């Protein structure tokens, strides 16, 4: 499969996902890397492993769904199969996540459905839960789950530590929700839930 990053700032978890690529049994391989926003740290780390990108600039378009267009005909050019997330901090439109449905992963730094939204570090601290988490899932208007780990809060850990610690886990579900997705192993069904697939090529 055919795999598009799409950023805004650093590529967090871009750099775990182009070195399982890399793997001997890899169903996946980076082909572009877009950025909204222009030099940003997740383009060189692309660029420095050799990987296509672009930069699609919001402010050049007329609204969200132009802009999300001009995003997708570089996916259509691409001949893109699955979209990653990493990092993008614009709302994508309801017509481009209509034809992504069941194609497109994000990260979020906690066991969904707890803290959505940003700040999930300090929203676990203040909270108090002695375990958090990430999770990778397809995206939505939100979206089904396809992999989840489990971090345990350790006593005095500080948003810095804390996030650290998260951010390891993700550097592993990330690449291994892909290779589940880009394999076939793991599909939207029709009903728009998880299904686990067991392949006819052995």
């Amino acid at each position: 499969a055919r795999v598009a990053v799409l950023i805004s700032g650093t590529g967090s978890n871009l750099q775990a996902l182009i070195d399982s690529t890399r793997e001997p049994n890899s169903s996946a391989q980076i082909d572009i890397v877009i950025s909204n926003k222009a030099a940003v740290a997740g383009l060189d780390k692309a660029e420095r492993a050799g990987i296509p990108t672009r930069v699609i600039n919001h402010k050049l378009y007329k609204n969200r769904v132009e802009f999300d267009s001009a995003i997708d005909l570089v996916l259509e050019e691409f001949s893109i199969d699955i979209v990653c997330l990493a990092g993008f901090m614009r709302i994508l439109s309801g017509p481009f996540v209509q034809k992504w449905n069941g194609k497109m992963l994000n990260i979020h730094p906690s066991l969904l459905p707890s803290f959505k939204g940003s700040n999930a570090h300090e929203q676990a601290l203040e909270t108090g839960v002695t375990v958090t988490g990430c999770t990778v899932h397809f995206v939505a208007e939100a979206g089904q789950i396809i992999l989840q780990e489990a971090v345990p809060v350790k006593r005095g850990d500080t948003v810095a530590t804390l996030s650290e610690r998260v951010k390891l886990a993700e550097h592993k579900i990330f690449p291994a929700a892909l290779q589940l997705v880009a394999s076939g192993t793991v599909q939207l069904g029709e009903n728009g839930k998880i299904c686990w697939v067991k392949e006819e090529h052995h």
